[PDB]
């Protein structure tokens, strides 16, 4: 049957406000590991190996998530750790695995303005996502030309994408009328609404950056007080897509938009296995979305380079798994010199059945940009982990 076993581990938010995002990234990482064992393992020195898991609730705490990562870490001796969702829970650990050379693979989308040679990122940087999404909404929305409100979590995440929105926007000539944070899991949206309609009183685009369940609260109130698309207001989310939509009801964000590398509804081989083969193991009401496109590809990657270093130990791993290819369910992806993904970007509006209508794709891929290019403190900055003479952060 098998050789022998690996534990790799896996670190997520099973508990409070994130389990609506986070929960269905440990089944998708199941689904993978599944997978990977039915064809026959992971070969290394000519021996098969079962991959086991082990499941460690981050609990929507950032230093749970830094506790956890030690105990995978030291105590279990996994090989990589899968996990995070939040930048917060990311920085948390960011110091665990530098201080003991250790890897964790995270999948979210997220503000870049990082290159960790302990961290691999799946996720879009913000030149996959915010850039175009800002481009689209400004150009090509019903709302073209019109001013921007900002809404986020308040955590790095939103106030550095903010930021990078906010230079981007100033180059294309627009305006941004609103800026507001709530702590997450806040559900308290009523002030925020007051000021959208003193803010953009002829409609306009709302940036959302909201992180976890108090997204409900957000897409229902905006609703009820009449931000909605029929009345010129338009949402783009950059955390939340097909999964959570499922949750809140698809009738709550139909006309509002998202910007993805992975969307249920691309019309692809690839795509029709990788949502058949999810329902098939989970249940028919189950979506994917990019967060478990992302996981789902992080393990195939992790895989691919083991058998490529001929190791598990992640020293070895991290260095080989630079430029592995994987022919994903979103397309050909790519991982690059500064650990991040080459992905293909979507533009997607919200159907009444809670599905991406793709209304804006790149012909095919786009290289990361770790170190964001309208930002000031970045600008012509990169990252390469392959030269000792780059590193993090060179000019
Ligand atoms: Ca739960
Ligand atoms: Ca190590
Ligand atoms: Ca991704
Ligand atoms: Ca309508
Ligand atoms: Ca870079």
């Amino acid at each position: 049957d098998f050789d022998d076993k690996v534990t790799v581990g896996i670190l997520h938010s099973l508990t409070g406000t994130m389990a609506i995002s986070e929960s269905t990234l440990v089944d998708t990482e199941k689904m993978a590991i599944d997978e990977i064992n039915a064809a026959g393992g992971v070969e290394v020195d000519g021996k098969k190996y079962k991959i086991e898991y082990i499941v460690e609730d981050g609990a929507s705490d950032w230093p749970t998530f830094a506790e956890k990562s030690k105990k995978l870490i030291d105590q279990d001796q996994v090989p990589v750790v899968f996990g995070g969702w939040t930048s917060a829970s990311r920085k948390a650990m960011l110091p665990v695995y530098e201080s003991k050379n250790a890897f964790l693979y995270y999948p979210i989308q997220y503000e870049g303005q990082e290159c960790s040679n302990n961290i691999f990122y799946t996720g879009a940087t913000p030149n996959q996502q915010s850039e175009p999404a800002t481009k689209f909404m400004y150009e090509k929305s019903p709302a073209a030309g019109k001013p921007f409100f900002l809404v986020g979590s308040d955590y790095v995440f939103p106030r550095t994408s903010n930021t990078i929105t906010k230079e981007q926007l100033a180059s294309l000539g627009g305006e941004v009328v609103g800026e507001d944070y709530l702590p997450l899991g806040n559900t308290e949206v009523a002030p925020i609404i007051a000021k959208i309609k003193k803010a953009l009183p002829d409609g306009g685009v709302i940036i959302n950056t909201l992180n976890g369940d108090q997204n409900v609260a957000f897409f229902k109130q905006i609703q009820d007080a009449g931000i909605t698309p029929d009345n010129g207001y338009y949402v783009m989310s950059y955390s939340i897509a097909e999964e959570e939509i499922s949750t809140i009801g698809s009738e709550f964000l139909e006309g509002h938009y998202g910007a993805w590398n992975y969307m249920m509804s691309i019309d692809t081989p690839a795509s029709k296995k990788f949502a058949a083969d999810f329902k098939a193991k989970y249940g028919a009401d189950r979506q994917v979305a990019d967060p478990q496109e992302s996981a789902y590809n992080m393990v195939y990657l992790w895989k691919k380079a083991v058998e490529k270093a001929n190791s598990f130990d992640d020293d070895k791993v991290r260095e080989v798994l630079v430029g592995i290819e994987f022919d994903a369910p979103q397309g050909p992806v790519k991982v690059m010199p500064n650990h991040h993904l080459s992905q293909t970007v979507r533009i997607g509006q919200i159907t009444a059945d809670g599905q991406f209508e793709i209304l804006e794709s790149t012909d095919g891929p786009v290289a990361p940009q770790a170190w964001n290019q309208f930002e000031p403190s970045s600008k012509g900055f990169a990252c390469d982990w392959t030269d000792a003479a780059k590193g993090e952060k060179y000019k």
